[PDB]
């Protein structure tokens, strides 16, 4: 048995994260926006099986004037990977970053507690993830509340620019073209103020618009898969795509150097 008791599923390759799906099947239950206690309601993208174990949970945000079908996509690809998934809507589209970061814990504690599928979630294990103002919201649940093991802000907005107390790990998303979130203004502000001592990594799509989250994106889906392994589920086999560098070649036990170069 592997010593991290948290790891699913096989070794992970490149195809393997950059494929539409991962190595679990998925099945999905929805609550509705009266069952929902403090949001909008949400669909639950769950692995079928539970022979493994329990998995991390994550909770989504959709932005500004927008719905689940805006990030309906990162369900099923993320719950494939061996993760429960909540896509919420927000009490009103009209929502700020700081309420939205609200509805996130509150959607995570409805899945922890009252959800259908509780049984199957490790609820020490838990993150969050949001696209423009749902990604304020990351930004702020994850200052909030720093026992979640992850944070991924898809081409955030917020009108914050400092979060140096954040101590959860955290990957930002910018879209190189982005005009509504500009990175220079938003995503990269937001990384650059964050401590060089919480693990974080910033991804800049390239040619990217704001919207680039909101339909099927092979490298977002990568690396965002990769993040939630690492964190949520301590699983350093996910390690090489973080951190890329010869010694993950089989040939090569050993690589140093003064890099960059
Ligand atoms: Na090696």
């Amino acid at each position: 048995m592997a010593a991290n008791p948290y790891e699913r599923g096989p070794d992970p390759t490149d195809s393997s994260l950059e494929a539409s799906s991962g190595p679990f099947s998925v099945s999905e239950t929805s609550v509705s926006r009266l069952s929902a206690s403090g949001f909008g309601g949400g669909t639950i993208y769950y692995p079928t099986t539970t022979s493994e174990g329990t998995y991390g949970a994550v909770a989504i945000s959709p932005g500004y004037t927008a719905t689940q079908s805006s990030i309906a996509w990162l369900g099923p690809r993320l719950a494939s990977h061996g993760f429960v998934v909540i896509t919420i809507d927000t009490n009103t589209t009209f929502d700020q970053p700081d309420s939205r970061a609200r509805q996130l814990m509150a959607a995570l504690n409805y899945l922890v507690n009252r959800s259908s599928v509780r049984s199957r979630i490790d609820s020490s294990r838990l993150a969050v993830m949001g696209h423009s103002m749902g990604g304020g919201g990351t930004l702020r649940a994850a200052e909030d509340n720093p026992s979640l093991k992850a944070a991924i802000p898809l081409t955030p907005w917020h009108t914050n620019k400092n979060w140096s107390s954040v101590r959860v790990p955290t990957l930002i998303i910018g879209a190189e073209n982005d005009t509504i979130a500009p990175v220079s203004s938003h995503a990269k502000p937001f990384y650059n103020s964050l401590p060089s001592s919480t693990p974080k990594a910033y991804l800049e799509l390239n040619g990217a618009s704001h919207f680039a989250p909101n339909s099927s994106n092979t490298t977002i889906g990568k690396y965002s898969i990769a993040w939630l392994k690492r964190f949520v589920d301590n699983d350093t086999r996910y390690s090489q795509f973080l951190c890329p560098a010869p010694h993950d070649d089989s040939a090569i036990s050993e690589y140093r150097s003064t890099c960059p170069y």
